[PDB]
């Protein structure tokens, strides 16, 4: 009977949506309709035993309204930033993603990259060594995750749920 409020966040186009949609409902779909407003999925998993409920939220990188739209980190448990590795830009501005945690969320929140679309390789531009080294630098996990190919991304989200409850578990 945990809850664990979920957030993902990065540059529009990173598969954000995509990444969720493989996790909750076990597909992929190449269209790009940028998301609308903020909303949520729910996916009950098992750790030691208990009852994990995620309540994953999802809203477009969409710039326009990008300086109101951190209010939504305040309530955050844990944050996937997700950037695409056929895409440099999205890349070099996870240090603007992260810098917006740090001034809005929970000096407590989770974090964890996921480099995604690495089913793509031949259009890659951010080594994975490079992504490596970036959450090296500040004390976070790193995963390459394609939702096209279902690669790490359950393992994303139940490794960033087994962070969150072994922090809680230690009260
Ligand atoms: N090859 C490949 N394409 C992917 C992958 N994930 C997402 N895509 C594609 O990339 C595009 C953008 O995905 P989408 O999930 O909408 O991105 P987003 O980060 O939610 N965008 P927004 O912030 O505007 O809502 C879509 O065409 C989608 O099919 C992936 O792992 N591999
Ligand atoms: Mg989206």
């Amino acid at each position: 009977d945990y809850l664990f409020k979920l957030l993902l966040i990065g540059d529009s186009g990173v598969g954000k949506t995509c990444v969720l949609f493989r996790f909750s409902e076990d597909a992929f779909n190449s269209t790009f309709i940028s998301t609308i407003g903020i909303d949520f999925k729910i996916r009950t998993i098992e750790l030691d035993g208990k009852r994990i409920k995620l309540q994953i939220w999802d809203t477009a990188g969409q710039e326009r309204f990008r300086t109101i739209t951190t209010a939504y980190y305040r309530g955050a448990m844990g944050i996937m930033l997700v950037y695409d590795i056929t895409n440099e830009k999205s890349f070099d501005n996870i240090r603007n993603w992260i810098r917006n945690i740090e001034e809005h969320a929970s000096a407590d929140v989770e974090k964890m990259i996921l480099g995604n679309k690495c089913d793509v390789n031949d259009k890659r531009q951010v080594s994975k060594e490079r992504g490596e080294k970036l959450a090296l630098d500040y004390g976070i996990k790193f995963m390459e995750t394609s939702a096209k190919a279902n690669i790490n991304v359950e393992n994303a989200f139940f490794t960033l749920a087994r962070d969150i409850k072994a922090k809680m578990d230690k009260k």
